[PDB]
């Protein structure tokens, strides 16, 4: 219904304005573009689903994400791919990791204090109905 495509459309808003303003938080650089496959070989090869913020604003727009639940699913991927392909105690693999750490925990924040559960309740059982 028209109401149902009010409600994934307010979702879609909401995920935009959430990721824009963890892309232009200067510790979260390194997740705004996907890495560049040309400049690192190996990436594509080691971690299977690349996701980055412009790949979520993409996938927002195509209308991939239809609960709350399913884009902290995509940011927890930022974070475990980070995680995963930086596992070294170097100083440069424990900035990332702590970076996508702090990516994570602020998403989740802003979902925390700005998410009605109400409004993501009746997402879910739109999604649910489909
Ligand atoms: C020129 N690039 C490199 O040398 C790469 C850099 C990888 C950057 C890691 N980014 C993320 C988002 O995990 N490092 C190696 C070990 O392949």
């Amino acid at each position: 219904s028209m109401q149902e495509e009010d409600t994934f459309r307010e979702l879609r808003i909401f995920l935009r304005n959430v990721t824009h303003r963890l892309a232009i938080d200067k510790r979260f650089r390194v997740f705004t573009k996907p890495v560049d496959p040309d400049e690192v070989p190996d990436y594509v090869t080691v971690i299977k689903q690349p996701m980055d913020l412009s790949s979520v604003i993409s996938k927002i727009d195509l209308h991939k994400y239809l609960t709350v639940k399913d884009y902290l699913r995509d940011i927890d991927l930022i974070c475990s791919n980070a995680l995963e392909y930086n596992p070294d105690r170097d100083p440069g693999d424990r900035l990332i990791r702590h970076r996508a750490c702090a990516l994570r925990d602020t998403a989740y924040a802003i979902i925390k204090e700005e998410l009605d559960e109400d409004f993501e309740q009746l997402c879910e059982e739109i999604q649910e109905s489909r």
